[PDB]
DNA sequence: AAATGTGATCTAGGTCACGTG
DNA sequence: CACGTGACCTAGATCACATC
């Protein structure tokens, strides 16, 4: 049902499914509406969150006020805790672009199932290090790859995470408007949409509201390069 | 002299102090000169390294023949264990711009300390949490200030690490050529030099070689935000 | 009816070219 | 082989609209 989700969290991953079961029920769920803040920096916390439908974004903000985006989480991906790590204030924000529904565990909570089980340990070590490596190759990404390849970029990344295989070619229905893309990659609405013009202009993609058909993958990839 | 630092070193705060003393025996220290690749993307590792001295760069370079640089550690610092938790390949280069005296240890070695002590894993996990935090720092800072911005903003994260107390102001040996600066910055040599140039032109900072004396923190600081 | 398209400018900064100790 | 500092020249933000 929705075990079938948790399952796939990275921190059960392994771990005497058995006991995920049991433990899911201790949890309890939480749900927000589309556009809801569960968190912001600056404010502390001491809770993270496993995803069990919808999407999530996380960003920061500047002073001057313009934000961007670190990533979007999905179904089974955990989020705010690295202040469960590294105690502190959110470092960054956690908005909804859906409905969501979501089990929260707190900090104190966590250190009883790793007391418990130790290879769970292993697996958050796991998850942060791959997560990571996720973020350094965006740095890169920012500093070589222009928007255009970056789009493409993350177009890929998304389908990914979020497709599925309709007829001939898969579907991605990311619920980004352009101007989230846009900061999800580090660039202007406009000048994002126009690499979405053209990328759509090729035939390679075609857009659809909040989603994206996509046809020639392997050319998109190509250019993302 | 090579165990001071290991309590100051990262997986162990704390701990045991019983402990290091005797585990910190058991690593062999290995020695590189002023260059040496220790590890390059692509090529595995199970090996991770506390640097005792000296300063080694980690960065990435794409197929065009462009490089970044991640970062640049020193004594205590941790670094190649990203492949230890997350099994897979380097991300990233280790160079050396020092002689650098580093103790080595492998992944079947850390299961152990681990398995003994597990307070080294709430440790490790707060150690990635705080490196991810200070990258998605970085990332924001791409994206958002500009060159001369962060070469200000750069300078005091060294000055911050590998700084000391000189008189009245604060002595910084980055042991860096301005082109690493620049790739630690992801900009070009030469648009970071004048960045220095205006720097030291207001009297913010002084050059000599491989280092720099900084009179106006609080100048460079509001500067770099 | 906020989400989009798309052009007409402006500019930071990259690329060159070439100096210097 | 590290720095320095110019004289251009592309990528892309910014603005200015117009369409659903
Ligand atoms: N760059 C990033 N990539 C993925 N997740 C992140 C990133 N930055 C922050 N997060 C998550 O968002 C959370 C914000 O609050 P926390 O600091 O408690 O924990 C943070 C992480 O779980
Ligand atoms: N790995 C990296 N490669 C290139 N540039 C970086 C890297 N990390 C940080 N930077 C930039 O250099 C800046 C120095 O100041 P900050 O770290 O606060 O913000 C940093 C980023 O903008
Ligand atoms: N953003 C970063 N800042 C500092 N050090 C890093 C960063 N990313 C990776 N490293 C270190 O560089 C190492 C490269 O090899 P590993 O992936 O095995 O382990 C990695 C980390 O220890």
């Amino acid at each position: 049902h929705m075990d079938e989700i948790l399952a796939r969290a990275g921190i059960f991953q392994g771990v005497e499914p058995s006991a995920i079961a049991a433990l899911t029920k201790q949890l309890q769920p939480v749900d927000f509406p589309r556009g809801h803040t569960v968190f912001a920096e600056g404010e502390p916390g001491d809770r993270l969150y496993i995803i069990i439908s919808g999407k999530v974004k996380i960003g920061r903000r500047a002073p001057d006020g313009r934000e961007n985006l670190l990533t979007i989480m999905g179904p089974s991906d955990m989020f705010g805790e690295l202040s469960i790590f590294d105690p502190g204030p959110r470092t960054s924000s956690a908005t909804t672009i859906t409905e969501v529904r979501a089990v929260s565990m707190d900090r104190d909570a966590l250190r009883s199932w790793i007391a418990d089980r130790p290879e769970i340990s292993e697996q958050l070590l796991r998850v942060l290090a791959r997560r990571l490596r996720r973020t350094n190759n965006n740095l890169a990404d920012l500093i070589f790859t222009d928007v255009p390849g970056r789009v493409a970029k993350q177009l890929l990344q998304l389908a990914q995470r979020f497709g599925t295989q309709e007829g001939g070619a898969l579907r991605v229905t990311h619920d980004l408007t352009q101007e989230e893309i846009a900061q999800l990659v580090g660039a202007s609405r406009e000048t994002v949409n126009k690499a979405l013009a053209d990328f759509a202009h090729r035939g390679w993609i075609r857009l659809e509201g909040k989603s994206v058909l996509i046809s020639d993958s392997e050319r998109l990839a190509r250019r993302a390069r």
